[PDB]
């Protein structure tokens, strides 16, 4: 499939005002998923449309700066209402029950309830990401992973990138 | 060997200060060629690296001034020495002997001699672009098109973009 034209068309749509689904780019490392996300971002910027790109490892490691006091909700509440959000390299973060049920879950829930374009990039497809989310130190919790992954599916359109 | 990964690698290389070969993106209309060229342009721009994109038909309309007593050489000499040049939709211009032999040809020859990064997009592959340049009102001239297309091929790396 041609991801370039999907990116171009979703840029035109976003700039026109149409409600659209983000892109779920998945594939092995070094296939250009991040570059396509950033290309969408710069393309939108060329038309004055803002967007927010997040590298999930660093972002979660930043939210852990205040997991005790609960001040992480300060930044989460700011990132969750972003007009266009792009979660870069989801599924690579350390899947802990806290990040799954207090960061990722709520984030995607809100961005869905308000229909806000959400782009993704991952080394896993939908089901593989669901398995990644279910497994954790507390064991396999399939219902939470199913809820989250269904949010992802309803927020994005899949595209496979290979070498 | 991915398209997006080739663009990303080329951006990382140019931004690190390494002048490298550009890309020859060819494919039907509506396959994202211009989006990839624009993505390279914007990725370079975000790191303070200027680049130049010309749409060959428009550029030619600006030259045909001009097209007699070398006056056009004023602009052709400036575009040709650009740090990074991207020729959007090469092959869509109406080929005439003077456009081919006095604009396109010399431009690519200069950018090749001086080892200047150059990018391309087209609906034609190498062979189809060469055949496109060979044919004009004066007939088919294959050797010229061979020289030019060989410059293009020395200036780029091909990548095919097919629809869904």
């Amino acid at each position: 499939l041609d991801v370039a034209m999907a990116a171009d068309d979703i840029c035109t749509a976003i700039t026109n005002g149409e409600q659209v689904k983000g892109l779920y780019l998945y594939g092995p490392f070094g296939t250009g998923k991040s570059f396509i996300l950033g290309a969408i971002a710069n393309q939108l910027k060329s038309k004055k449309v803002r967007s927010t790109i997040i590298y999930l490892p660093e972002f979660i490691r930043t939210l852990k700066g205040g997991f005790k006091d609960g001040s992480f909700e300060k930044k989460l509440h700011r990132v969750r209402e972003a007009n266009i959000l792009m979660l870069d390299d989801i599924g690579a973060e350390e899947v802990t029950p806290w990040v799954r049920d207090e960061v990722i879950g709520p984030l995607l829930h809100y961005r869905m309830v308000h229909e806000l374009p959400t782009f993704f990039s991952s080394n896993f497809d939908y089901s593989e990401l669901e398995h990644h989310l279910a497994m954790t130190r507390d064991g396999e919790e399939k219902t939470k992973a199913a809820r989250i992954i269904e949010r992802v599916k309803s927020l994005s359109t899949p595209y496979f990138l290979s070498g």
